[PDB]
């Protein structure tokens, strides 16, 4: 309720003249809105999104010096009644790119896209580990993780799939766990949610296409390369080979095969959350996701 997130600031935060308060933009983990044009004020929907935006107030401060591009500052730090932070930022400038927006850049513009992301994505896998995880940044068990997915899979999403639906997920899961080279890495801090959605942009630029980036609540210790899902399911196999060449992987087709993975686990993962929730437009669009899913990846079976 934005009547009720006002209240909240008034009693909070006095100081704030608020002159104008709409809504700004909202996940699954939290409500943003806009206060005075300028202030970003963003408030966790779950408890889930309490504990990633305490794991966020303490690893954005060191992030700073590190990152080029502006990322949120949290500058107001509020509290709920239930005892859970929600806090105030300035707003990270530009237009939101989005999945849609992502296809009509010029060349020019995404190629600076890619130089910029790659350098982004390089700083964080600079990061020291120890001081991510002294920030409570968590360390993803990523071969677990899709170990318990793919019995998690087998059990409660199977009985909704025709059979050449789950001999592509048997065969996608068995792919990930045979192969060393796929499950051998150093891990690395992740932004974890790293998609256009998150792009701020400012298409009138030429050096810097790339204002900033937000929403660091899936921050996570774990494979570097799982931080390329979003930008292959949404920006496209060229462009991801493209941030790719800009860090220097010398061996482009096999960790594209591997974030191609990824990418499946992370969509079978949506499906399996609705299905949990018995969300009934969740379960149709995780099917949808499933069945595109194979479609793209005609012949990586063989
Ligand atoms: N333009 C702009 N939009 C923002 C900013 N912060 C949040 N938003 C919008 O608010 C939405 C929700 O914020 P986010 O941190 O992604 O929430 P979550 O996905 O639920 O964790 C974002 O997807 C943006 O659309 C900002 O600094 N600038
Ligand atoms: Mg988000
Ligand atoms: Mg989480
Ligand atoms: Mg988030
Ligand atoms: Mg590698």
């Amino acid at each position: 309720n934005k009547l009720h997130y006002t209240t909240m600031i008034m009693t909070q935060f006095p100081d704030i003249s608020i002159q104008s308060v709409e809504s700004l933009g909202e996940g699954f983990r939290n409500y943003a809105i806009l206060v005075n044009g300028d202030w970003v004020f963003r408030f966790p929907k779950s408890q889930q999104g309490a504990d990633e935006l305490n794991k966020e107030i303490q690893l954005l401060p060191l992030l700073v010096g590190c990152v080029k591009v502006n990322i949120p500052q949290y500058v107001y730090i509020g509290k709920r009644s239930d005892g859970n932070p929600f806090v105030g930022y300035r707003k990270v400038q530009g237009q939101i790119l989005g999945e849609d927006g992502m296809a009509v850049l010029p060349d020019d513009a995404k190629d600076r896209l890619a130089l910029q992301l790659a350098e982004f994505m390089n700083e964080l896998s600079a990061f020291p580990v120890e001081t991510a995880i002294s920030a409570g940044v968590p360390v993803t068990n990523l071969k677990n993780k899709i170990l318990l997915l793919s019995e998690a899979v087998e059990d409660q999403v199977f009985p909704l799939l025709d059979e050449s639906l789950r001999d592509y997920l048997t065969l996608r899961f068995q792919s990930y766990m045979t192969h060393p080279v796929y499950t051998r890495y150093t891990p690395r801090l992740i932004h974890g949610d790293l998609s256009p959605d998150h792009f701020l942009t400012n298409l009138n630029s030429r050096q810097t296409p790339l204002t900033g980036i937000i929403d660091f609540g899936d921050a996570a210790i774990s494979d570097p390369d799982y931080d390329y899902v979003y930008l292959l399911e949404d920006c496209g196999e060229l462009f991801t080979r493209q941030v790719m060449a800009y860090r220097g992987e010398v061996d482009l087709d096999t960790h594209i095969r591997k974030v191609s993975l990824f990418v499946t686990f992370d969509q079978v993962s949506y499906l399996l959350e609705g299905l949990r929730a018995r969300d009934q437009d969740w379960i149709s669009e995780g099917l949808e996701l499933l069945e595109e899913d194979k479609a793209n990846n005609f012949g990586a079976n063989s």
